[PDB]
DNA sequence: AAGAGAGTGAGGACGAACGCGCCCCCACCCCCTTTTATAGCCCCCCTTC
């Protein structure tokens, strides 16, 4: 196809193995933000990766922001170690990558109306809800927002071969439906 | 051969029962938050005349 898809955002989950404090963690921490009425965990944020983790007392920890997965692992790492750095036994057990996030462009625009009718079965377009067309991929089970500008966007994957699988899936159909 | 007490028929007030709710407590779910690209829609605020 020529394009490949940018991961944009990756969400991975780990557990520090440990129950935390999140009022000393607050006080402590530098960068992070605690606020029981409106959230239940601590949200802290890095630049060098540049993602944000909300830490959780039960000791789960949820790392987003990260463009890789190497990245999101060493960021994760990092709330890991700063929390231990405060005085918890902090480790890193089970990582995992809950949730992959691409973006691409087709490099023409997209006639959804076609496409929806073609695809009723997996297609939701509702332009009064959202201007873009909700595709379910099946058989890998990615999200794809399909833009009349061009632009598509994966989500749902776990694993970066899912969201190059998904988009090589559909770039046939959209090149179908070229405007 | 004659008094109180009583049988009977008969009317009037009261307690337990029957509903008939209005309030409550326990599952179940949803929502909160964070990240990201996308595009349209819409709202608040600023500026020009």
């Amino acid at each position: 196809s020529g394009i490949v898809p940018q991961l944009q955002n990756i969400v991975s989950t780990v557990n520090l193995g440990c129950k935390l404090d999140l009022k000393t963690i607050a006080l402590r921490a530098r960068n992070a933000e605690y606020n029981p009425k409106r959230f239940a965990a601590v949200i802290m944020r890095i630049r060098e990766p540049r993602t944000t983790a909300l830490i959780f007392s039960s000791g789960k920890m949820v790392c987003t922001g990260a463009k890789s997965e190497e990245q999101s692992r060493l960021a994760a790492r990092k709330y890991a170690r700063v929390v231990q750095k405060l005085g918890f036994p902090a480790k890193f057990l089970d990582f995992k990558i809950q949730n992959m996030v691409g973006s691409c462009d087709v490099k023409f625009p997209i006639r959804l109306e076609g496409l929806v009718l073609t695809h009723q079965q997996f297609s939701s377009y509702e332009p009064e809800l959202f201007p873009g067309l909700i595709y379910r991929m099946i058989k890998p089970r990615i999200v794809l927002l399909i833009f009349v500008s061009g632009k598509v966007v994966l989500t749902g994957a776990k694993v970066r071969a899912e969201i190059y699988e998904a988009f090589e899936n559909i770039y046939p159909i959209l090149k179908g439906f070229r405007k």
